[PDB]
């Protein structure tokens, strides 16, 4: 998962759960009508990095599964990504973040349970797609982290480019990599991307029909709050794709923000082969109860920092 290089035997330490795969209704609105409806299993990846008893990266990513009878639309969506700073790094962080989510996007040894109504196979042909949003905000999973002396704080556009390099890295041969800046001209995203030939401006989803049969809706990303307000306000049935990207540049989140940029990045047709890792794996409330306890830790205070790092060592 990770090389030696930044293991140095034992000075860092990792920790990573996943939650048991769990059917859910799909994020993209299928019809009653549609006929073929796949099955949807979402498992929940969280990272993180421990030098000694303090924590120092973490990265938190969902992978859905749109099963369907011959192949599996495959969704990669990165939630959040955070580094603490309460130490001087001496690592450059996009050397593990990359390789982690490579490992995410590539495992394939879900323990998925059957459809009710042992465990089911999963088709081997696999259809990729990483959903990335970036957003220069000051603590995504680490509160008080923002007051830390050695904590790198992003601007819009430097967190944009370092998501670009990482990204561009683990996905080279893929079918395409999609950059989008809402209520950015053309010119402006595309100065981004000048240096990468494999990327274009743009998004990954359906083009047409309507936004919320074609974009998927994941938690806490402003992509998505639009969509549920759209949804909520009943104009799913009229705002079509082109529309909603219209509009998403307007929203407070994007007009007000600071580069708020959507990546996507689609592999076709990808035969895969179902190998088992055996990794921790916990249920839904654990992995809540474990993202509710990190909530509550002053990122700020080494005490509270350990504290938090020696009680989950102790439970496992």
């Amino acid at each position: 998962m990770l090389p030696p290089d930044i293991l140095e035997n034992g000075e860092f330490e990792t920790i990573y759960f996943q939650t048991n795969p769990t059917y859910i209704k799909s994020p993209i609105h299928i019809p009653k009508s549609t006929i073929g409806k796949p099955d949807t299993v979402k498992i929940r990846h969280f990272f993180a990095l421990l030098h000694q008893d303090l924590v120092v990266l973490g990265l938190e990513v969902f992978v859905y599964l749109q099963i369907y009878s011959d192949f599996v639309e495959k969704y990669v969506y990165v939630s959040k990504c955070d580094t603490v700073g309460l130490e001087k790094s001496t690592i450059k962080w996009g050397k593990v973040i990359g390789p982690v989510l490579q490992y995410i996007i590539n495992y394939n040894g879900y323990k998925i349970k059957m459809k009710n109504l042992e465990y089911r196979t999963l088709p081997k042909t696999q259809n990729l797609r990483l959903c990335v949003f970036t957003k220069p905000a000051k603590e995504y999973l680490f509160p008080n982290s923002a007051k830390n002396p050695y904590k790198n704080l992003w601007n819009g556009q430097s967190l944009l480019r370092w998501w670009i390099s990482i990204i561009d890295s683990i996905t080279k041969g893929w079918n395409n990599h999609k950059l989008m800046i809402p209520g950015a001209d053309k010119y402006a995203t595309r100065k981004f991307i000048e240096k990468y030939s494999d990327w274009s401006e743009g998004h990954i989803f359906k083009k047409d029909g309507l936004a919320v049969q074609a974009i998927p809706l994941f938690p806490d990303d402003p992509k998505g709050r639009f969509l549920e307000l759209v949804i909520v306000e009943c104009r799913y049935g009229k705002m079509t794709v082109s529309r909603f990207y219209q509009e998403l540049a307007y929203r407070q989140e994007f007009l007000l923000g600071d580069c708020v940029s959507l990546i996507g990045c689609c592999k076709e047709n990808l035969e895969v082969t179902y190998h088992d890792d055996l990794v921790s794996t916990v249920t839904i409330s654990e992995y809540k109860e474990f993202m509710n306890l990190l909530k509550l830790v002053d990122f700020s205070d080494r005490v509270e920092v350990s504290n938090f790092v020696s009680n989950y060592r102790k439970s496992k």
